[PDB]
């Protein structure tokens, strides 16, 4: 029977917790127990036992000033403030970061952290991070708030540009990053050791940067999340292709601007950015191409590895030495966008931090979901970062409400969305439409929350969409359903001969998918592709088990199915890049020519078929840009890549399409379930339960739209019958070949019957009955 651990839970509660408190009474334990201040004996007013869960709650007047308490029986222990009493006696809701007046003379600078003996910030070299020019203590408020003026008494007369970390004492010195910094000095992660591991903050002024007209976009049909084609592109991605080599900077905000038309003509209403926010693992100095076809030790990041959450990396900018520059040519980016009549969504990664010590160092036991010791829960030897705790909480919607508001951000995506309580995100989308009523939200659902040990919460996942109408989230049945998705890639599915429910896929492209509750159409993403896994193309090769170069039109044939399917399905429209061309990551490397041991390539999947260079890369994020270019020859050049250019232009049709009416758009289940019909039912003519053909009706506001997806490798009958039949009537403005709004006078892989289409194997018709 002895004392482990002890917690102060409010003014009055000391929770000690022990081994055991079996056979042990109330009366000998007050008689042993004894609680002391910051030396003196406080008077122990009751205790009460939990013997199940093994702890005494123990009452005395215990407030906070008079240090911590320590707790005797037998060892003793110091009591730690628990994260709800940490909130309770610190919490702040004012201004935190460093603030530059106008012409930079005077820096106003908070720093939350309520535990600090002392707290000094260390100022560096504008043109030099490396050289220490400065240092200041900061004075702390009633709330755990270190603050500081910086002026003409360091010797500086304009701050901006100067780096900064904070030096922060306990018992300990630990050099640490302004979770609020707004920007940062170059960051290289090679420069890290002992002392500094981290990036400097940066004195920089946002709201001087850039377009000051700059505003949210300018979306025309726009009235939901269900009027969204979101678009998925990684910045490097975009423009590391080697043929660019006739403006700006490669892999750049810069550089991405000057391809912007392609996707204005592509039809996207959104792109979408994977994290552009500074991540950890980097060297924003080496922008040079990595030619080497490889999946490990390459310094290109998907960056899903965070150091901070308002700051942006200086890898996408041209100028990274300078602060400034990073949000001047985002803002110049975001602006181009909205000029083409589309908007900005940012892929933010709040469920876990690079590094553990980034914010456990500012504040022990407080940032993180925690274990019942204080322990920090860890995820990807990084931080957890616990949003149900107000300042954690505060991180997430301070910087959701400044990328809102100071680059006029149109919408975030949300990385491993599961891991955060509800609350946490919908006061953050909450918040995010107040400044941008056009505000669009979605989100990874996957039930993966872990919380605090013993406090569970709601999480803002896939089970989440029955009681919000907010945040949108990926339909990994959709996925699966269409084309096989983690764990099990590979299985042939719809669009690669393996049958499939036809009632379950029909739901689903009313975004009524089978594995969680879709009460609006607008919490269901629907996509088959992502950065995540295996691209479109390459899933499709593997799950038919076909070589790339023979097989390529009948993986093509096959893809444009699935992008026909996402397209006119309801829901939000999800496209990853490359998904409208054929993108692969096929690794083109001389040791890996054919099958190796055991000995795998790492992140890597085989296909059998295939002879020459079987192995395609399924995890990309460390990969080269050779890897994970995008293919401008293969996306434009019609000469050369006539199979590819025919799959791109044919997903611009359907996305034209689809922006063209609200019959694949539509806004309640109510109204899809009532307009939304299954032409191929069970039973009629060849339809089988599981098939691989299906059809379904759609009707906007009073334009017919039928679409036909024949994904069976022999042709198929569809019996219109006494219901359908007048379709017959109708136009067509989908086929084998192509896709758009206007009617195709000669239309190829169909013939029309009486009252039957016969559809041409690996095929897609849409009809337009207009009225
Ligand atoms: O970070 C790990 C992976 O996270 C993502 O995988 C998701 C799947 O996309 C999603 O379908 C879900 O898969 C589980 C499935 O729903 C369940 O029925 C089955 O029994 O277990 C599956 C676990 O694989 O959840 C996972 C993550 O938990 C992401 O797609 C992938 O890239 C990541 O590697
Ligand atoms: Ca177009
Ligand atoms: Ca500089
Ligand atoms: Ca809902
Ligand atoms: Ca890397
Ligand atoms: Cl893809």
């Amino acid at each position: 029977v002895q004392l482990k651990d002890a917690q102060q839970t409010d003014l009055t509660s000391i929770q000690a917790s022990f081994t055991t408190l079996d056979g042990v009474d109330k009366t000998e334990i007050l008689k042993e127990l004894k609680v002391t201040d910051k030396q003196n004996a406080i008077q122990i007013s009751d205790i009460t036992l939990d013997t199940s869960k093994s702890l005494l709650i123990i009452k005395g007047d215990f407030n906070p000033k008079q240090g911590h308490f320590n707790i005797s029986y037998n060892n003793n222990v110091t009591t730690r403030q628990s994260w709800e009493f940490k909130d309770q006696l610190y919490a702040y809701s004012g201004n935190l970061g460093a603030v530059l007046n106008q012409d930079g003379s005077k820096v106003e600078a908070s720093l939350w952290s309520p535990s600090a003996d002392s707290v000094t910030m260390i100022i560096y070299d504008k043109d030099n991070q490396n050289r220490v020019v400065a240092t200041t203590p900061l004075v702390k408020n009633n709330k755990g708030v270190w603050q500081t003026i910086l002026d003409t008494k360091l010797g500086i007369k304009n701050y901006t540009g100067y780096y900064y970390l904070y030096e922060i004492k306990r018992g300990d010195k630990v050099k640490i990053l302004d979770p609020y910094a707004k920007s940062l000095a170059e960051w290289d992660s090679n420069t890290v050791n002992d002392d500094i591991k981290t990036a400097k903050a940066a004195f920089v002024n946002p709201s001087q940067l850039g377009p000051q007209n700059l505003s949210f976009a300018k979306i025309a049909n726009f009235k939901g999340r269900q009027d969204a084609v979101i678009y998925e592109a990684h910045v490097r991605d975009f423009t590391s292709d080697q043929s660019l080599d006739g403006k700006n900077q490669l892999g750049t905000f810069a550089a991405f601007s000057e391809k912007l038309d392609y996707l204005q003509k592509l039809g996207v209403t959104h792109i979408q950015l994977l994290p552009v926010l500074s991540y950890f693992y980097v060297n924003e100095m080496d922008k040079s191409r990595s030619t080497a076809y490889t999946s490990s030790d390459n310094n290109y990041n998907w960056g899903y590895d965070p150091q901070s959450y308002f700051a942006l990396s200086g890898m996408y900018s041209e100028k990274p030495k300078d602060p400034s520059a990073r949000i001047a040519e985002l803002k110049q980016l975001i602006h181009d966008i909205h000029k083409r009549g589309m908007g900005v969504i940012l892929d933010v990664v709040y469920n876990h931090t690079a590094k553990t010590y980034l914010f456990e160092d500012i504040e022990p036991n407080y940032y993180h979901f925690m274990n019942e010791d204080g322990s920090p829960r860890e995820s990807f030897g990084g931080g957890r970062l616990g949003t149900t705790h107000a300042m954690s909480r505060r991180v997430l919607v301070d910087s959701i409400k400044y990328l809102t508001s100071e680059f006029k951000v149109d919408g975030f995506r949300f990385d491993m969305m599961g891991d955060h309580d509800a609350a946490a995100i919908e006061l953050a989308y909450k918040e995010a439409k107040a400044i941008n009523p056009n505000m669009i939200m979605i989100g990874e659902g996957w039930r993966t929350f872990q919380g605090d040990q013993g406090k569970p919460v709601k999480p803002a996942d896939q089970d989440w969409m029955k009681s919000t109408d907010t945040v949108g989230v990926f339909s990994d049945d959709i996925r699966n359903s269409l084309k096989s998705g983690f764990p099990n890639e590979g299985t042939p599915a719809f669009i690669t001969g393996g049958p499939q429910s036809l009632q379950g896929i029909f739901k689903n492209i009313k975004a009524q998918p089978g594995n969680f509750e879709a009460d609006s159409p607008g919490d269901v993403v629907q996509y088959i592709a992502a950065h995540d896994n295996l691209t479109l193309h390459d899933v499709i090769a593997k799950s038919i088990n076909k070589d790339p170069k023979v097989a390529e039109e009948d993986i093509h044939r096959r893809l444009r199915l699935g992008n026909v399917m996402i397209l006119t399905s309801q829901g939000t429209a999800f496209i990853h890049s490359g998904q409208e061309y054929g993108r692969t990551k096929r690794l083109l490397n001389p040791d890996y020519m054919t099958k190796v041991s055991d000995k795998l390539p790492n992140k890597a999947t085989l296909i059998e078929a295939v002879k020459e260079y079987p192995y395609f890369i399924h995890d990309s994020y460390d990969s080269s840009d050779a890897i994970n270019h995008f293919d401008w020859a293969a996306a434009t050049d019609n000469n050369k890549h006539p199979i590819s250019t025919k799959t791109q232009a044919y997903t611009a049709g359907l996305i034209t399409l689809r922006r063209s009416t609200d019959a694949f758009r539509k806004l309640s289940k109510a109204e899809i379930d009532r307009e939304v019909s299954l032409i191929t039912e069970v039973g009629q003519g060849d339809i089988k339960e599981k098939d691989l053909v299906i059809a379904y009706q759609t009707i906007d506001s009073g334009d017919i739209y039928a679409v036909f997806v024949n994904a069976d490798s022999k042709a198929r009958n569809v019996l219109l019958g006494e219901k359908y039949k007048h379709l017959l009537k109708g136009q067509v403005i989908v086929d084998a070949d192509q896709a758009g709004i206007k009617p195709i006078s000669t239309p190829r892989g169909v013939h029309f019957e009486k009252d039957s289409l016969l559809i041409d194997p690996l095929t897609a018709i849409v009809i337009k009955v207009g009225k």
